[PDB]
């Protein structure tokens, strides 16, 4: 009975049937069935259960695919008379993501500096976020960096820019003046779903040299 | 077989196997496995593939079930002489969600009326929203409303409150009146996960009568 697949996050109510388990040796007689493993009988205890007589098994709860992402479980069938009537069978089941984490910069406030006269086109810094979302499988965690807001808007508006995928600030036109202007606070956004999707701020402060 | 469970919005690559058919009569001789249905060899067409030797049954891209959340397919087996070794055995996809909409308001623009007269608690108006994700397995399209603004902010900046649940406007403070102010537009917000997830705005535009 191949990788049983849970996504994380569902509604109840519980419990909720995943696949019932039989075995051929029940047409001699009665069996119960039951189950091993973390998530059943070790920690955490009882997230599976398996019904001894029909031989369903059920997730009795919430799954959290970032807590745990794969339960390897046995499956047990014992005659009536007590014995084992089969070797425990092997369950694997996988938990599929939902988008249920936004994205975190590694810094609240990123800090940077430039040089007066710089080309335009030269970069400056770069902030980061993370997302523990599950990147390999889906679009969950996959990022695009936007820029909100500058202040001030002077000498222009958008002084800078970012690129969407690196999260690489850079220069991208002329007028830098420490005497008059000597930082740029940047409001700079990091979404998943490739921009689309959850979000978090953070700030960057650039400091205009000599 | 139980159903098949494949999550929307997959990155790939593609085909991805999601699980193999076999028969007995592998014993016998060779089978050659193929499958009907919507989703197979009806609309739309070979989004399900199967491995005509092999049995190996696979997606061909990344699926979106608020197009079809539910496929039913048939496999069919057939000897190397062309004789139905099996009955068609029925096979059930389920696509699990992905909360990848956004709430929609019913409208762009809501209309309510209120006495300047109407005491604090006083129902105004309801705003609705719908989202196309899954409302019964996940919390994808659990919406929360929220109002966002007010104009004018007079005589106080929130004259108004909204339940979160049912989006019933309410009046929440004292000093409606028509001749000083007959017209407030509320922008409110929709966002599913209850309140945390993905979001949308329209506007309430609400009339002070006598
Ligand atoms: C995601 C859970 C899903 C929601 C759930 N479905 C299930 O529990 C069945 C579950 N589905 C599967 O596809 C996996 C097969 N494994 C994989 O698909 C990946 N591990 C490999 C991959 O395809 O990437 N199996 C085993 C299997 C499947 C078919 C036939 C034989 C064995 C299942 O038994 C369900 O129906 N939910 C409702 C109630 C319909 C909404
Ligand atoms: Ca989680
Ligand atoms: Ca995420
Ligand atoms: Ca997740
Ligand atoms: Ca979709
Ligand atoms: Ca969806
Ligand atoms: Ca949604």
């Amino acid at each position: 009975i191949p990788p049983i697949s849970c996504p994380e996050n569902e509604k109840g109510p519980f419990p909720k049937n995943l696949v019932q388990i039989k075995s051929n040796k029940d047409k001699e007689g009665k069996v119960f069935y039951s189950i091993t493993g973390q998530g059943a009988d070790t920690p955490p205890v009882g997230v599976f259960i398996i019904e001894r007589e029909t031989g369903w098994l059920k997730v009795t709860e919430p799954l959290d695919r970032e807590r745990i992402a794969t339960y390897t479980l046995f499956s047990h069938a014992v005659s009536s008379n007590g014995n084992a009537v089969e070797d425990p069978m092997e369950i694997l089941i996988t938990v599929t993501d939902q988008n249920d984490n936004k994205p975190e910069f590694t810094q609240e406030v990123f800090k940077g500096s430039v040089m007066e006269g710089a080309l335009p086109g030269t970069s400056v810094m770069e902030v980061t976020a993370t997302d523990a979302d599950d990147d390999v499988n889906t679009y969950n965690a996959a990022i695009a960096y936007t820029i909100l807001s500058q202040d001030p808007e002077l000498p222009d508006k958008n002084m800078f820019t970012i690129n969407r995928n690196t999260g690489v600030i850079s220069v991208v036109t002329t007028g830098l003046d420490r005497e008059s202007f000597p930082t740029y606070t940047l409001v700079v956004q990091a979404a998943d779903l490739q921009g689309e999707g959850l979000s978090t701020t953070a700030t960057a402060v650039i400091t205009v040299t000599d």
